[PDB]
């Protein structure tokens, strides 16, 4: 009675009969659902009686019909056909689709559970005989390793490599209203030309005290088109940099001066405070949960971000948050010990970054593995987090991933292949990594460059006149050194001066396209 | 029968689940008697009232017999019963008028007050007869700790409402590492009334040798000077001679002292060069196990940052270990001021010990004084005051107050005349030299340069010259290397040299810097 | 102000901590005051002073919305501070005297007694007001609970003390299923004084519907009449006529009744031979699950005997069961009064229900009035009296008396003119026959003959003539037994025999035994 393209998978609600709240039933949670924006609903009694499911199953498929809503099971197959259900989820280690589709017949939608590309491969030397899947878990406690949006996009990638046009997708597992537009955001194919085709959610809506609130929430979330993850323009700029707007962003951090927050290690402390102060600005070191709050209240607070420090995963998630909780910009410096992989892409599932800065190494990590060939690295790393990303290097390449803030069901109608992406490059210049936490202190650099701009500023803008910035004070530092002892301190001085007498027409960087 | 006016709280002893085997309430209360207590509170939470009175009667016949009266707890009945001198009541057991109600005049009404709104109620009822404040430090015998800082807010508070008739006396957790501390520190903001009394429970109930506990705390009790540091404390109203700072410079050279730093990560190397630029030998030590035997060493000298990662577990041994040895200790509150979490920290951390000098910016130092150019020295003599210490406020011009008042302490008189508003508050100047503030730890490493000065010091020296030594010091030696540099790089390298420069030959008539009276 | 002769005792109210949710200590104590509480006392063993203050006058302006009175506990000060109408304290709460002094006269004073001793100083201090009396009943809200032997020793030294002005109530344990037998069965000796109210705490406070509970209590407190048992209690100074036994014996012939046996090894089979000589059944069930549908068929009885393997708790769930039904109950406290064991067991027991009868010989009689045959005449009433129950004391005279009063009780009054000293009671004797004592449970199997003849009576019945008549039955079967045997063996076969022969025919104008008022 349903056709397989009538299911809208906007927003899909999956049941747990054993966590709803007291003076609550199923069939009440499940109702204020269907009136404030659920479109699919899956029922799912991994434990209860075979006939207490049945007679549940028959009560609520009245009640989704009412509204005109089909009804999936996950993954009962003999009572998806007792009770006539509209499709059926199973899971990895359920019944294997082929069985399944030879009880059930072709026009009934069955989704699978899938959390890896090899998964979709599967799906896909199967033919159009699956109709979705559940992409997933992005930690949820509902259950009894999640792989964050990068972990979607591997699978989101392998649909568009194997052209499955016929399988939808939903996201699934921990999703609340705090990580909802981030998931739509950097949930898209590589090639920008699919997304996720909707949202599913146990908790936040089954075990609500509001159920009826809880799903209008889900709902502005999901059918919104654009989302400010920072307090500053994200326009996308097709132009260059002029030396108005490097003059205009310098003038502004100066006069803001921003607070600037390093969670970092111990060798980038001093330098990198003093880089920060050096920029007009001023720099807090604090690791303390307790702080953070605070921190980033503060009118212009800025979070830099730096891996392998000490501080527990726990402060740099609640770090991460507070500062994405205020629209703050957060720039993120990260793969040369599994340790360290591990470490990283779990910092990368806690929170929207407003820059991602690496050597060519990391970059090509986060890539996923020559110049033609960073400066594509540089544009997918940009893309796949939505971030202005930053590749050092005698050359410097400077991705805008940003989109604008955009987010639909169909993609970015863009891709890791076409956003802009610059240059900025002021001659061999070997001694500027011959001195320690360089690139660390680009990031200073850049976050005090961020930290100042206004509602309208621009944060592709303000990324690249930072990094214009540090290198054309290294060109006049290497001229003025006498090795690296003295090379660290006339960066310094040379980041100081230039910025005290702010006039870009001098600097010694070139800035072109890539 | 006594009358209010013949009550002496000078040491006020609280009574019984805590006694040791052997001995009986009775006789620790006449050990106490014997060697030192002048008024006894009896307290009993969980008796059956017919023990309580028993037990009352028994006792208030040993202390009449001493010729001091006996004060009853949350009960106005037992204390009608058998004919007490007094009862002690807290905010939550029976109103005071009530009571007064039933008792009449002459009996002497006690009051449990942590707070100065308690202490506002206390005078809107006019002539309660005493109040013991707040549980000082933590006790194990509702609202927490809060130490001195908050004693002093109470005796504020009945100053400001003309209180006269309302004794006071100091409890909670009060022992002999603690007690001439808490009696130095617990004045009036404007020198007019210190605690009349010290009150002990477990520190002699819980003795077993409860006479010499007893005339332990009587000495330190009435004794009147409080030497916490061994450098001289006189007051100094002649500014700083450049003799005396060459002499100060001299003294820790020579001394070559131990400068430990307990900091921020960014001022480690900083604030180590800083050090040792000055002649003297930094530790970086943040191991509880080693601070002891770290502070043996002769010319030891902790300097102490906030926001350094150590535990305040350790923060709080290390305190205690400088100060068990007499050595000086400087405390910098980073913006503490700036988040409920650093107020909270440095709050707890200025209850643990005696700071010789206390440094801040001026929003820390207007911060630390309980909230221009005036307001900045009116502050900066509040906190010098307020923890009885040398207090310095950092800008385009530094002020240095000293609020130690030689080492006096006294029971309720309760200062030698000197107020918040006359201790003695010089100032330093060398111009504007806004590149000061722009490197890291700049007032980390004024901190490094007050510790080596402080730290060379002899008995004979004096606290307040060696600070202002060591901040003409950091200044002239700012002063240099702004001209010297060509940005904040190397304003830094210049700012050591200037330092290792300026110390190899003390010729302090040629620095840079003013040092005028405030 | 209320005057010490305006209170009235009959429902007492004690006051928290186990209160229903979605109610207030206020809602409850109103619920109480609109259906039933004539005094109310406030009890906050744990509470602040300053709540407990907040909480009694709020509490006190409800009672005296209805004209009842407030009464303070543990507390004196709290109670003066309020201006409560009454205070009540324990013997190790504050002594009286000083209690006295601070509140001056007009202000009730209660007291917690539990023991005679404790009502000799209540009197040798003249005219405290009231007294609560021990702790009946296991509560769970220091001596362990006495029931009403205990509260009956208690009201027996006011009434030898002469302590008129002190008024009583009973408290402790005190429910809807044993209300009635409390009241009923406390009074003083001599018939002059009751039990003046009955105080509850968890009844009413811990109530779902406060409202309903308090008016259950009311009812069972301002009734005069307790039917334990569906048999009539008139009293009757006629000797029972033989047209009478011949009905007795007809009437149990005819329901044959179930008599469930809980006895010693011993009588068990000796006394289901005689249960079914008498053309009843008998049943020896030890069985805690059955005892309930057991005593619900009709004209079940209950022959209970002391020593007995069974454990208290099945045997406080049979007496329990029978007294539910009202069906009769025959208790035998073995020599009892022989080890301190045994006396504990009984008197425990003795606190589980109402009994109809009971039986013993002059040991055990003597014991339990709590100490010839003048002697055993007094002793077998104040044991009628006492338990308020048809007690026998078998000898070569058996001797019945009837402690009933027809099911009468009343507050303070507290009987209509009958004392320990002038209840019936009768006599029955056929000479010497030493014989009946030289076989083994003699005495248990006249309790099985009793039980038969109460078992068998209809409403309209009457149970001391059914005693009675089974002594009389029991006798006059010894007398022919005594005549025919050869021996203690064939003397018990004959014995039985006899009981068989005599019921078949009832001719009682030919037994043996003689009738006669005492
Ligand atoms: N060979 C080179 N020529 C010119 N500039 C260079 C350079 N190598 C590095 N830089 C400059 O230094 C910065 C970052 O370079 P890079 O990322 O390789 O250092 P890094 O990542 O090893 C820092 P860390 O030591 O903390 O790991 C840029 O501003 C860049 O222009
Ligand atoms: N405008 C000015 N003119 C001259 N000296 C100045 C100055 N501003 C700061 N200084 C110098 O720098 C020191 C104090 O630094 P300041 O109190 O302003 O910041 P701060 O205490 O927070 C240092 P940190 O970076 O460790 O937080 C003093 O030695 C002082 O004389
Ligand atoms: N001297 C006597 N003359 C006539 N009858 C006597 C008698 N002594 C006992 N009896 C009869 O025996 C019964 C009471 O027994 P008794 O009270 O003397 O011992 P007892 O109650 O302890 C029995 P058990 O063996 O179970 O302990 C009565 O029915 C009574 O009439
Ligand atoms: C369509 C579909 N995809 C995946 C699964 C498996 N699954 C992975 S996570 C999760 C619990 C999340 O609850 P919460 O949102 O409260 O964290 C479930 C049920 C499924 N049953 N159906
Ligand atoms: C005069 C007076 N002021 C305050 C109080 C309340 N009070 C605060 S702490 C303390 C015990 C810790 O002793 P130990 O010595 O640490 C007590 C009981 C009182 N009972 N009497
Ligand atoms: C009038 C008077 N007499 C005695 C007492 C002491 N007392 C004995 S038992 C009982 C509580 C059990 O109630 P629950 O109903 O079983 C209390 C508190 C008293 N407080 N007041
Ligand atoms: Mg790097
Ligand atoms: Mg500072
Ligand atoms: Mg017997």
């Amino acid at each position: 009675k349903f056709s397989k393209e009538q299911f809208d998978y906007s927003l899909y609600l999956v049941t747990d009969s054993g966590m709803i709240p007291e003076g609550k039933t199923l069939y009440g949670q499940v109702e204020a659902g269907l009136q404030n924006g659920v479109t699919l609903v899956q029922i799912r009694e991994k434990d209860a009686d075979t006939k207490f499911f049945i007679e549940e199953a028959l009560q609520i498929k009245e009640l989704c019909h009412a509204h005109n809503v089909p009804l999936i099971i996950n993954d009962r197959i003999d009572v998806a056909m007792a009770i006539g259900a509209d499709g059926i989820h199973v899971g990895q280690d359920d019944m294997p689709i082929p069985m399944i589709r030879k009880l059930v017949g072709p026009d009934m939608v069955i989704g699978w559970s899938v959390g890896f590309p090899e998964e979709v491969d599967e799906l896909s030397k199967m033919g159009p005989d699956v109709d979705y899947i559940g992409v997933g878990t992005l930690p949820t406690l509902t259950k009894k390793a999640p792989m964050g949006t990068a972990g979607a996009i591997r699978v989101l990638d392998a649909l568009e490599r194997n052209n499955a046009h016929w399988c939808r997708t939903v996201g699934i597992g921990g999703l609340h209203p705090d990580n909802i537009e981030r998931v739509l955001y950097q949930c898209v194919s590589s090639n920008g030309k699919r997304s996720l085709d909707g949202i599913c959610v146990v908790s936040d809506i089954i075990a609500s005290l509001d159920a009826a609130k809880s799903t209008k929430i889900l709902r502005g979330l999901i059918d919104k088109t654009d989302y400010k993850f920072v307090n500053i323009g994200l326009s996308t700029k097709n132009s260059l940099t002029t030396t108005d707007e490097i003059q205009s962003i310098i003038s502004n951090t100066l006069k803001a001066r921003p607070l600037v927050q390093h969670i970092t290690n111990k060798v980038h402390q001093n330098f990198g405070a003093n880089v920060t102060l050096a920029l007009g600005s001023s720099p807090i070191m604090s690791e303390i949960q307790s702080e953070v709050n605070d921190l980033a209240a503060i009118p212009h607070a800025t979070l830099l971000l730096n891996t392998g420090s000490v501080a527990p995963p726990e402060m740099l998630k609640a770090a991460i948050r507070a500062y994405n909780d205020v629209k703050r910009p957060i720039v993120f410096d990260p793969s040369a010990t599994e340790t360290r992989l591990l470490l990283n892409n779990k910092l990368l599932t806690f929170g929207q970054f407003s820059c991602i800065k690496g050597n060519s190494s990391e970059i090509l990590g986060l890539a996923e593995l020559s110049n033609e060939l960073l400066i594509q690295a540089t544009k997918i790393v940009a893309f796949k987090y939505k971030t202005v990303a930053v590749c050092t290097g005698e050359f410097d390449f400077i991705a805008d991933g940003t989109i604008e803030g955009k987010y639909s069901l169909k993609g970015t109608n863009t891709s890791v292949e076409d956003i802009p992406c610059v240059a900025v490059e002021a001659g061999p210049i070997e001694i500027m990594g011959d001195i320690t936490a360089s690139g660390c202190s680009l990031g200073s650099t850049i976050a005090c460059m961020i930290g100042g701009q206004p509602s309208e500023g621009n944060l592709f803008h303000a990324v690249v006149a930072g990094v214009m910035l540090y290198k054309a004070a290294g060109k006049i530092a290497s001229e003025k050194c006498n090795g690296s002892g003295s090379f660290q301190v006339e960066l310094i001085d040379a980041l100081y001066r230039l910025t005290r007498e702010n006039t870009p027409v001098t600097w010694a960087p070139k800035l072109t396209h890539t």
